[PDB]
C-alpha cells in the first residue's frame, strides 16, 4: 500500500533533498511561502520531493492513484482523479525534472489549497 506524507513527511524530504541536489537556502526561502521560480533548481527539488512521497517516477511519471489518494485521504477519489489527470502529460522534453514540475505547477495554478490540505 502507499501511505499519505504529513508536514513531517515533507520536512523530511525538504530537508534530505535541499542536502543532495545542494540546494541555496535563497530557494528554500521560496519554496516555503509556495513560490517557485521555473529553472532547472526548482523543478529538481519537486521531483525529488516527489520521488520520496512516491508520487512521480523518473520513468513512468505521475504515479496517478498515489496522486489522488495524497490529495483526497481516499475521499473524494472521482472528483480528484479528474483534476490530477487534467495535468498528467507525458515525457516531452525528456527532462523528468521538467516532467515533475509541469505536473506540479498545472494544479498549483487552481487548486493549490488542496495541495496544503493535503499535508495538513
Ligand atoms: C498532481 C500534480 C502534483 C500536485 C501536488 C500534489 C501535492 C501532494 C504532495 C505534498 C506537498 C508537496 C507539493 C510540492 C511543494 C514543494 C515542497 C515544499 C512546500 C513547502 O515548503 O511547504
Amino acid at each position: 500500500e502507499f501511505t499519505v506524507s504529513t508536514t513531517e513527511d515533507l520536512q523530511r524530504y525538504r530537508t534530505e533533498c535541499v542536502s543532495s541536489l545542494n540546494i541555496p537556502a535563497d530557494y528554500v526561502e521560496k519554496f516555503k511561502k509556495w513560490e517557485f521560480p521555473e529553472d532547472d533548481t526548482t523543478m529538481c527539488y519537486i521531483k525529488c520531493v516527489f520521488n520520496k512521497m512516491q508520487l512521480f517516477d523518473d520513468t513512468e511519471g505521475p504515479l496517478v492513484d498515489n496522486l489522488v489518494h495524497q490529495l483526497a485521504h481516499g475521499r473524494d477519489a472521482e472528483e480528484v482523479r479528474t483534476e490530477v489527470l487534467k495535468c498528467v502529460d507525458k515525457n516531452t522534453d525528456n527532462n523528468a525534472c521538467h516532467w515533475a514540475f509541469r505536473g506540479f505547477k498545472c494544479f498549483q495554478k487552481n487548486n493549490l489549497s488542496l495541495i496544503k490540505a493535503s499535508i495538513k
